[PDB]
């Protein structure tokens, strides 16, 4: 696990940077 975003209930992980970057971009993204 290079990368994970390490949310509760997701935990998904990566392997490129850009790639957890865009993804964190739902977990700080309500509205
Ligand atoms: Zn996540």
């Amino acid at each position: 696990r290079p990368f994970l975003c390490t949310w509760s209930y997701c935990g998904k992980r990566f392997t490129r940077s850009d790639e957890l970057q865009r993804h964190k971009r739902t977990h700080t993204g309500e509205k």
